[PDB]
């Protein structure tokens, strides 16, 4: 644990105390004869990193709505905000990630700061559904399958295998 | 931020949750459309690192007279104890340390878990207090003082300076 130098103030020695660590505070400063004493944070304020300060930081302000905690406020950490899932952040807010339709597949996830990307299904691909999540899928392979192509698939349908 | 992986009550999916950071617990893991939720180690508990973990570790018992903290019971630590200034750890408890007497000085400094260990002073240096702290001190140069001397110094006392 490192340490830090305090001006004593009954005496004007510069003393060497030791930081208190992340979390916590120094709520007594050492003297010549006495170490010094840490207390934990209080609710609300933090401190990162192992200090010699006489009061944690306040926290920010509670997220603004529709904006959630992805960190609480604890003795170690700030709060920090972030759209929830399946919205990301676009200028104030946050919005609903892009619904790929139908015939189109996710190509890039979406995240809280940036949109899904589609793209439209590769041949021998499809996606039967709208989802901001899924990928395109590949047909069933019917030669595999011992079966053959009984109807050619789409990019929204799967081919439909069988014989004859 | 690493991450653990939860199985989801309600789905049995085998989720990857974000962990929590040193100082909280998680108080309600991820599931496939929530972020997972960080609270801050209720007072008396404590977790070291980032952690999975459902609830904080309980700290250690109260100290043990005559022993202080050199840390605190806080969310990221539990409380360590020590022999206080001026005593070191001996078997069971605390013992003062070794008062060096007049003639002796500190060889190497007591702590808070070996004693002082006192040396008698060297030839031309002398110690006039007893101490647990203090080291022999070298006499007054009374040559470089443009004095001569007057009265020879022991390993108790100064060599006095003058002239004639």
């Amino acid at each position: 644990i490192g340490t830090y130098r305090h001006v004593d103030r009954a005496t004007g020695q510069v003393l060497t105390c030791d930081k208190c660590p992340a979390g916590t505070y120094v709520s007594e400063h050492c003297t010549n004869t006495s170490l010094r004493v840490c207390s934990s944070c209080p609710v609300g304020t933090f401190t990162r990193h192992e200090n010699g300060i006489e009061k944690c930081h306040d926290c920010s302000q509670p997220c603004p709505w529709p904006m959630i905690e992805k960190l609480p406020c604890a003795a170690l950490t700030d709060r920090e905000c972030t759209c929830p899932p399946g919205m990301f952040q676009s200028n104030a807010t946050c919005a609903p990630h892009t619904v790929c339709p139908v015939g189109w597949g996710v190509r890039k996830k979406g995240t809280e700061t940036e949109d899904v990307r589609c793209k439209q299904c590769a041949r021998g691909t499809f996606s039967d559904v709208p989802s901001s999540v899924m990928k395109c899928k590949a047909y069933t392979d019917c030669l595999s399958q011992n079966l053959v192509v009984i109807k050619p698939g789409t990019k929204e349908t799967d081919n439909v295998c069988g014989t004859l």
